[PDB]
């Protein structure tokens, strides 16, 4: 599922992403733009041979299961590819794990480079919310 702008800022809201952990829903909106573009079914490998799976690009490194990831944990317990569902409530539940994990958003190498110190507000501009 390739999710609208706003429509995406209504089921994070929905799912008790905004503000959570003092993150505005704003960037929640920013960090998914930029790790997959509102798609759900992205995939992305990185370097290190782990893959960043769905809306918010998490990683088989810690906190999903692909098989493929030697070394790797799942912290979330789940396969990496409930990740990718139309339905972004696996995807929530693990990245509040994550965001609590020390560093907040910068977990989120997009999230960092792209939105922090941004206007990030401006994401769920003219959203119905
Ligand atoms: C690996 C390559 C590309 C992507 C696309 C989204 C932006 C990004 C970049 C780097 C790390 C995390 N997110 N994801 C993983």
């Amino acid at each position: 599922k390739v999710f609208g702008r706003c429509e995406l800022a209504a089921a994070m809201k929905r799912h008790g992403l905004d503000n959570y952990r003092g993150y505005s829903l704003g960037n929640w909106v920013c960090a998914a733009k930029f790790e997959s573009n509102f798609n759900t079914q992205a995939t992305n490998r990185n370097t290190d041979g782990s893959t960043d799976y769905g809306i918010l690009q998490i990683n088989s490194r810690w906190w999903c299961n692909d098989g493929r990831t030697p070394g790797s944990r799942n912290l979330c317990n789940i396969p990496c590819s409930a990740l990718l569902s139309s339905d972004i409530t696996a995807s929530v539940n693990c990245a509040k794990k994550i965001v609590s994990d020390g560093n907040g958003m910068n977990a989120w190498v997009a999230w960092r480079n792209r939105c922090k110190g941004t206007d990030v507000q401006a994401w769920i501009r003219g959203c119905r919310l």
